[PDB]
């Protein structure tokens, strides 16, 4: 039995005041750089290993051993995201049931399908750029938001937000993130029940109620069409899962709608941000790239097979998800008592919890160079260890989206590439924002065209 590192403790709330912070993933890679592969991590009544190294990852993988478990975190998002796929139990009856519903909906089969209404909005964000003044800037995460979000709303309910047309967010965004941001701060309130923290909870509901009421009405009004647009809200209506033969309910249907849009919103735009980043950085890379763009993307509207072919456009974007993966951490629980690493027993229900970015930078797997941003490491497939590499997440817990959110951003990195050449021209100095995911804040360039029409 080896005793586990402990950061400080500060009192009653032992060591929770440390995530008590703008910032807390990037606080706990720094006690992880501090203390080690595994450190203890104490609040009132709870225990939870945070886990850095390859070694002892891929055995909490181990999905006959561990399973997911939801974190506070998810529990607080469960508020609004309800039973749907991202904050249920695996063992939860609609887990299972949503699960063998939607796999064929997110397979990379599924993609050709969803690859004209990716087009509509890249489209639109190239042209946008087109017709930026001399003198202008791209906000380069809020334009990358505005096009996932888009883009799920097309595909998952033939919905336009228009967000390229208009000043504030579309009314449900802006209730869908401060809904996100409350989730996030309730973790940081020593009394929660506090008649300052008043406020917060009736600006809650009536954010709730946003989401929802766009939401149950949009499902309604589907219901009642009959109209067979071919899209996520369709199938969800007319599937049944197999194992038992019934359908999603419309209550399970408003859940899985809400969590899209969050995941839309959240994580793939973070990707986008980030892939610009290194690429303006690293300026032989961005060329690299740029021409294997003009190479392959030779139609004004991209097709599903181009994007297919844009190898080194996908092995940027795995780069850009080794060093900050936009989804940083998951949480598991122990199936039974066990001993992690023949080294540290577990009871049951004890939590771990995954560092993907420091996974990522293990340098008994990747080497030396773990900080440099270098996509030819993925030139290999074959030459990555089983669990070395997780930004999806593990096992049947992965994530849903992994086609949706690989082939948008392939397809998107791509055109941005054809379309301009970048300039850095603030020398912009990376500030990443924690809301559920990771995304550098602040982050602004100039595009100057390319001149070629689409
Ligand atoms: C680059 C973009 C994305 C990243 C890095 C990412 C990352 C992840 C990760 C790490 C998990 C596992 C979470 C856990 O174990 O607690 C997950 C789950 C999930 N993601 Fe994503 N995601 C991305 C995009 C998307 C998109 C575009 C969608 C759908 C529109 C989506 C929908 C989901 C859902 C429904 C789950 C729960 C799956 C299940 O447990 O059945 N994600 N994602
Ligand atoms: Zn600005
Ligand atoms: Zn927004
Ligand atoms: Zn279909
Ligand atoms: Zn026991
Ligand atoms: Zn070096």
């Amino acid at each position: 039995i080896k005793e586990m590192p402990q950061p400080k403790t500060f009192g009653e709330l032992k060591n929770l005041p440390l995530l008590n912070t703008d910032k807390p993933v990037q606080a706990l890679m720094k006690i992880a750089d501090e203390l080690g592969e595994i450190f203890k991590f104490e609040a009132p009544g709870r225990v939870t290993r945070y886990l850095s190294s390859q070694r002892l990852i891929k055995e909490a993988c181990d999905e006959s051993r561990f399973d997911k478990n939801l974190s506070q975190a998810l529990k607080f998002v469960r508020d609004f995201a309800g039973d749907g796929l991202f904050t249920s139990w695996t063992h939860e009856k609609n887990w299972k049931k949503a699960h063998n519903i939607l796999l064929p909906s997110f397979s990379q089969q599924a993609m050709k399908g969803y690859h004209a209404m990716m087009v509509d909005i890249a489209v639109q964000l190239v042209q946008k750029w087109e017709r930026l003044n001399a003198d202008e800037h791209i906000e380069v995460p809020e334009d990358m938001t505005r096009l996932t979000l888009d883009t799920i709303g097309l595909c998952g309910f033939n919905y336009r937000f228009n967000s390229f047309y208009r000043d504030q967010p579309h009314p449900f965004i802006t209730s869908m993130v401060r809904a996100l941001d409350e989730a996030m701060n309730k973790l940081q309130r020593a009394n929660p029940d506090d008649p300052a923290y008043d406020e917060n909870k009736r600006q809650f509901q009536e954010d709730i109620k946003v989401m929802n009421d766009l939401v149950d009405k949009i499902i309604a009004d589907r219901k009642a069409s009959g109209e067979q647009s071919d899209d996520l809200l369709t199938h969800m209506l007319n599937g049944k899962d197999p194992e038992t033969g019934e359908p999603l309910d419309d209550e399970n249907i408003r859940y899985q709608i809400i969590t899209f849009l969050i995941a839309g919103h959240e994580t793939t735009s973070g990707l986008l941000s980030f892939a610009l980043y290194f690429l303006v950085k690293n300026p032989h890379v961005l060329q690299k790239a740029a021409e294997e763009a003009a190479r392959v993307l030779v139609d004004p509207v991209p097709s599903y097979k181009q994007v297919k072919q844009l190898k080194y456009v996908g092995m940027v974007l795995n780069e850009a998800l080794r060093l900050w993966p936009t989804a940083p951490a998951f949480s598991l629980y122990a199936k039974e008592d066990t001993v992690l690493g023949g080294e540290y027993p577990l009871e049951k229900g004890d939590e771990l919890m995954v560092l993907i970015p420091q996974l990522h930078r293990d340098k008994t797997i990747w080497g030396d160079d773990v900080e440099e941003f270098r996509p030819e490491r993925f030139e290999n497939p074959s030459a990555i260890p089983q669990h070395a590499f997780k930004p999806f997440g593990n096992g049947q817990r992965a994530c849903i989206g992994q086609q949706f959110a690989l082939h948008e951003a392939t397809l998107v990195l791509g055109m941005m590439l054809k379309h301009f050449d970048f300039e850095d021209h603030t020398n912009y100095e990376l500030d990443i924002k924690e809301t559920l995911t990771l995304k550098p804040e602040g982050f602004v360039v100039k595009a100057k065209s390319k001149k070629i029409p689409l």
